């Protein structure tokens, strides 16, 4: 077998583009493991998936809903990978410093 | 890992259907990497109904003639059989006194 439901009750969010046809591979994810996807960025959002840089206005829209997570597409990836929802955090996005140097 | 035996198969969803079941027909059709559009344009191959047949099949196959019209259950079924299945077993067709 049966299609597994570990994003079940999660909404989510995908900002901006992807490479190839890697939109809708997430897409196909995060909708074969039960989760909710969303057009908009409402209330009902917990979390952003973005291969972007940090976006400043991600401030705005946490003023609305504080409990916003930002993550890197490669956990969804990981997620299907493992057959298991993991946590969200090994692939979070944060702002970086102005000017931050090359690692 | 997921089956991908509707992949490069295009969908579209006519009518209304009862309870939590769009949702449902979406989640099977995208997970087995099938393609939903959005109207029943030239890409159509499966049109999945839950309703009778219409007048408006008759009017899509004067330029798609191709077209296949199929109830939830072929969807339903695939999934358990973890398999592509004949459509043409869960065909919708007007009723016979209608020829």
């Amino acid at each position: 077998p049966e299609l597994p439901d570990f994003f079940e009750g999660k909404h989510f969010f995908l900002y901006g583009e992807f490479p190839g046809d890697e939109r809708r591979r997430l897409i196909r994810y995060v909708t074969a493991f039960n989760g909710e996807l969303e057009d908009y960025m409402n209330e009902r959002v917990q979390f952003v998936i973005t291969a972007q840089e940090w976006d400043p206005n991600f401030e705005e829209a946490l003023m609305e809903n504080p409990s916003l997570a930002f993550v890197r597409p490669r956990w969804i990836y990981s997620c299907n990978e493992k057959q298991k929802l993991l946590p969200h955090q090994l692939y979070g996005v944060v702002p970086q410093a102005h000017h931050h140097h090359h690692h």
